[PDB]
């Protein structure tokens, strides 16, 4: 008998270069037991503890003049407070200095366990989609597992 | 009430398989239960359904010299016969001070009877086996 | 129905777990109430205020009823060099056959670096 636990693993659309579009319709991506992907946001079907997790990968060929600051954030939009509450966040400076030009790879991973309500809208956002790496699949994903 | 019918696996790396990330099930605290097979370094699924899938690898380099470390979990379905990646991480880490990069990949997936999950790296030379529990691969049916 | 625990860190000098089904928490360790398959997991977060070559280790070990052994373990190294802040999480998790009365500890080498949803330890019976 299949599991009744809400789950979801959405992935970046690799053709949507310049955005971070989460897909559920894509091979090895998934929504189940009530979880929805609406408006680039996961929608929690029922209260409980969820494991939330996301990976994003950044890439640049060399370091430019302006300082590069990469951020990744999992936000929450509750029905009783319909403004983004940050759940998880992290920030990486992949460049110490400007190149006087080998390629760099900055992943950002966020995971934790949080209490969610029914109708919670979860988003996972980055500041610089132009540095996202869609070179092969599996690298950029966002997902939840009810515990 | 009784023991669990759920398919599961937790396989561990062989520290003396050179140039290989060789997964093993016959070890203490390792495990293949309820139809999960380890076949050609690939865990094989016995039933359709939702599974958690996870792997840890830990690389270590004594200092730096352009180093890239990749860790990749991938699916082959009976039906499609194509090797698709499920989760993937690329990392550039760089006396000579020793560095450590753990890479933990995990997620929830919808698998089909007879899929062949595999967990791989680009650089086995950089694997660390300092202690036990450092390098591993498994699935857990929900 | 099934044994479960989710314990978290108290926000000095100790990673101490705080607080439920069949599962006790004697002496900073989860105590398995019966034989079977368990999904054991944890996370911890280290933060530095700027960087002694430091290695942050996090380890979940089984104390089987009579020795003590690593189940899951990782080492991070935050600094490549000797005042910018850094954050470094370590993730552990996997599925394990276990005995009634086994103890599961989740430890760190440097409590001094710990930065107290990101610092937990738990189990779930399958
Ligand atoms: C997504 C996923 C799939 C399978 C497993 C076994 C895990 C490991 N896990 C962890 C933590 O180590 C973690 C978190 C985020 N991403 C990677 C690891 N925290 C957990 C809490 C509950 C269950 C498994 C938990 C995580
Ligand atoms: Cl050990």
């Amino acid at each position: 008998t299949p599991s009744d636990k809400p789950v979801a693993h959405v992935v970046a659309n690799p053709q949507a270069e310049g955005q971070l579009q989460w897909l559920n319709r894509r091979a090895n991506a998934l929504l189940a037991n009530g979880v929805e992907l609406r408006d680039n946001q996961l929608v929690v079907p029922s209260e409980g503890l969820y494991l939330i997790y996301s990976q994003v990968l950044f890439k640049g060929q060399g370091c430019p003049s302006t300082h590069v600051l990469l951020t990744h954030t999992i936000s929450r939009i509750a029905v009783s407070y319909q403004t983004k509450v940050n759940l998880l966040s992290a920030i990486k400076s992949p460049c110490q200095r400007e190149t006087p030009a080998k390629p760099w790879y900055e992943p950002i991973y966020l995971g934790g366990v949080f209490q969610l309500e029914k109708g919670d809208r979860l988003s996972a956002e980055i500041n610089r989609p132009d540095y996202l790496d869609f070179a092969e699949s599996g690298q950029v994903y966002f997902g939840i597992i009810a515990l």
